């Protein structure tokens, strides 16, 4: 029975190796991640490969791995796919920590703009979960932590880290970790898959996909929101992504706005994105 070396890079930047037959579907890749990870709140995440031009497409765990990955490496990443809207309701610690290790990479990628203060605040309770309490010896006035907070690093930043971290002694890894996550949960990209399109006018926008529904950024116009229960059909054809806007009350019709993605792939994966997000923050 023949196996394909599977490679995972982890949230904390680590490599995970192992192997699976070759027919294998993405699941029974997931499953042994997830069990390395001891991670039981699966639901919320997956497994990302990059594509024949290093563009990001989520493994589905229902189709063999060979059929997605086709002549490309059996290289994968493993990420946050549902961000979940209030982490404090997730049943394990361990599952809101993947969290906090994802979102700390989607802050320094610059994938979640964030002030000065909360990148600060961020960066101190990440220090206050992973050292501890604020010892002055690991410190002088010339710091510079280990710890990457931001994209890009100011002394300024540094101290503000520093001087917040003073102010977290006696938290535990937990509580530091809840605390990253009530404040990052805030911000208004937070879960925000963006994909760039064309509106109907060939003018340059953004599609965000999230929880509460498909975003429109238009950026010199204004930011469309269509929460996912306005939303019947989402579909693809060619290059083109169509969504169907729930007739209103007293309106006769619905009706269909239709957007141009880069390439027939990039309508796909849009469309594969809304269709799970549809569904997965329907059971809510
Ligand atoms: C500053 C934003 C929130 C908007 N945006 C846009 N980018 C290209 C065309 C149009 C846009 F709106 C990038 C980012 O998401």
């Amino acid at each position: 029975p023949k196996s394909m070396q599977c490679k995972v890079i982890l949230l904390d930047g680590s490599e995970y190796t192992c192997d699976v037959e070759k027919r294998s579907r993405g699941q029974v890749l997931f499953d042994k991640v997830c069990e390395h990870l001891n991670l039981l709140e699966k639901d919320y995440f997956g497994l990302t490969y990059r594509d024949a031009e290093n563009q990001k497409n989520w493994l589905d765990p229902a189709k063999e791995i060979k059929k997605q990955v086709r002549s490309g490496a059996w290289h994968f990443s493993f990420n946050v796919k549902f961000y979940p809207p209030d982490p404090a309701q997730l049943s394990e610690d361990i599952t809101r920590y993947y969290l906090c290790l994802q979102l700390r990479d989607d802050i320094v990628s610059g994938r979640l703009p964030c002030s000065f203060v909360t990148l600060a605040l961020l960066g101190s309770y990440t220090v206050q979960s992973e050292l501890g309490d604020y010892d002055p010896d690991e410190c002088g006035s010339d710091y510079i932590s280990e710890f990457r907070f931001a994209p890009n690093h100011t002394k300024e930043l540094e101290d503000k880290v520093i001087e917040l971290h003073k102010s977290h002694r006696g938290m535990t890894p937990a509580e530091a970790e809840m605390h990253f996550l009530e404040n990052a949960k805030k911000l208004s990209m937070y879960g925000v898959d963006l994909h760039h399109a064309k509106d109907s006018e060939g003018v340059e926008i953004m599609l965000g996909v999230c929880a509460s529904g498909l975003l429109i950024y238009r950026d010199r116009l204004r930011i469309n929101r269509f929460a996912w229960p306005k939303v019947l059909k989402i579909s693809y054809k060619r290059n083109n992504f169509y969504i169907k806007i729930r007739p209103g009350e007293f309106e006769q019709f619905e009706s269909t706005i239709g957007f141009k993605l880069p390439n027939h792939r990039a309508a796909k994966r849009l469309w594969k994105v809304c269709v799970e997000h549809h569904t997965f923050f329907r059971l809510l």
